[PDB]
């Protein structure tokens, strides 16, 4: 369910090469192995879920009903996150990023900070 080809993402995320010190094609392969490039992606983790094609959690970033107690960072409904314009994901990940880094995805130590030329366009 590839919403997106490579390509296109790098086109539209293109101002965030280097935001926070990330290299593009870096974001690019962390959001593939986190999201499929899948806008309506949902993952089920034990008290709580993460959405859309960046794997948002309802943890500290969106208000859900899942978790009433979260603090709802990027003030913001997760269904938001579902939605098929990802103007406001990009909004919320940048907060991420000025936060607490590219870290955040656990794709990108895994899998992103070594050999990344096939995530170039
Ligand atoms: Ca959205």
């Amino acid at each position: 369910m590839k919403q997106f080809t490579k390509c296109e993402l790098s086109q539209l995320l293109k101002d965030i090469d280097g935001y926070g010190g990330i290299a593009l094609p870096e974001l690019i392969c962390t959001m593939f192995h986190t999201s499929g490039y899948d806008t309506q992606a949902i993952v089920e983790n034990n008290e709580s879920t993460e959405y859309g094609l960046f794997q948002i959690s309802n943890k500290l970033w969106c208000k859900s009903s899942q978790v009433p107690q979260s603090r709802n960072i990027c003030d913001i409904s997760c269904d938001k996150f579902l939605d098929d314009d990802i103007t406001d994901d990009i909004m919320c990940a940048k907060k991420i990023l000025d936060i607490k880094g590219i870290d955040y995805w656990l794709a990108h130590k895994a899998l992103c900070t070594e050999k990344l030329e096939q995530w170039l366009c």
